């Protein structure tokens, strides 16, 4: 009947408008994703944040999912639209759709990873939980595993909490703190007031941000064609383009 959405707020994703009620409380990329799926597969849905406030991490020590994933994996939301990236912990889990968007983790500064790896006098750091701090920790690469050695041990901590906390860092550090983060926050930033950051090099990998469902779903089939469908027509590049670019500030 209603389709039960998990999402969570991530600017410029998923948004609280800046009275209303319901899905028209927020606005950005995945809000209008949701209902171009929900049009095209030809259901109703209810839009609801996510409890834990978490993308999707199992436990080491429960090994409970918790986050989105976890709401997808314990039947507590039938599809998940956000930013939440395509990673193979969380595909043994739950299935993803094709990508609806394309990313690699990358570098913000007010160049490459090697040349960053190889230097010592600007310090560099990611969120301290996540799959771009997973890709560190658990790569056999040789830089980024010089990298992560490095950020692990570094005084202070090179570790932020959130995309905002990361951005302000490189904002007010003169140049001597980059940003490890995905190349989808990094490019709507560049474009974010006081136009002061800029991602530099090309990615460490690639991978993008896939619509989840639970494994076995029925909407899993239909919410993958509906992707290829929107990217096939240019929708996606063009709502890509309306949040990142259209909406720019600089
Ligand atoms: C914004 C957050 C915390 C998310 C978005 N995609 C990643 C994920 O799905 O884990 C996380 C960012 C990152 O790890 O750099």
């Amino acid at each position: 009947k209603t389709v039960v959405v998990t999402t969570i707020l991530e600017s410029p994703y998923v948004m609280m408008k800046k009275m209303l009620e319901g899905n028209e409380r927020y606005e950005g990329y995945c809000v209008d994703l949701a209902a171009e799926i929900a049009k095209h597969c030809g259901f109703k849905y209810k839009l609801t944040i996510v409890g834990d406030g978490k993308y999707g991490a199992r436990d080491a020590d429960t090994k409970i999912w918790n986050g989105m994933v976890g709401e997808l994996v314990y039947g507590k939301a039938d599809i998940a639209i956000a930013p939440l990236t395509i990673t193979l912990v969380r595909e043994e889990v739950i299935d993803f759709s094709k990508p609806f968007m394309s990313l690699g983790i990358s570098i913000m500064i007010k160049e490459s990873a090697e040349d960053l790896s190889k230097q010592t006098e600007i310090a560099y750091g990611t969120l301290d939980s996540g799959s771009t701090k997973e890709f560190f920790r658990r790569s056999k690469i040789a830089v980024f595993d010089k990298m992560w050695t490095y950020m692990r041990s570094a005084e202070p901590s090179v570790f932020v909490r959130t995309t905002a906390e990361g951005v302000a860092r490189v904002r007010k550090s003169k140049g001597k703190y980059a940003y490890l983060l995905e190349s989808t926050m990094n490019e709507y930033i560049e474009q974010r007031k006081p136009c002061d950051t800029m991602k530099v090099g090309g990615n460490l990998d690639s991978k993008g941000y896939g619509i989840a469902t639970p494994k076995g779903s029925s909407l899993g089939n239909a919410v993958n064609l509906a992707v290829l469908k929107l990217n096939e027509q240019g929708l996606l590049d063009k709502l890509k383009n309306k949040w990142w670019y259209d909406k720019g500030e600089c």
